[PDB]
C-alpha cells in the first residue's frame, strides 16, 4: 500500500489528492490481492466524469 502511494505521487498530482478516499473498502481490494494497474483503472473510472 505504501509503495502504491509513492508510485501515484510520482505522477498524477490531482490523483494524489483524490487518493484521500473516505472509504477503506476501496483500498481493501489491494490487500486481498490485486495489482496497481487493475486498481487504477477502477479508480480512474470515477474521474472519468471529468
Amino acid at each position: 500500500m505504501a509503495g502504491l502511494l509513492r508510485f501515484l505521487l510520482s505522477k498524477g498530482r490531482a490523483l494524489y489528492n483524490w487518493a484521500k478516499s473516505h472509504v477503506g473498502k476501496v483500498w481493501e481490494w489491494l490487500k486481498s490481492g490485486a495489482t496497481y494497474e487493475q486498481i487504477k483503472e477502477w479508480i480512474e473510472n470515477a474521474l472519468g466524469w471529468r
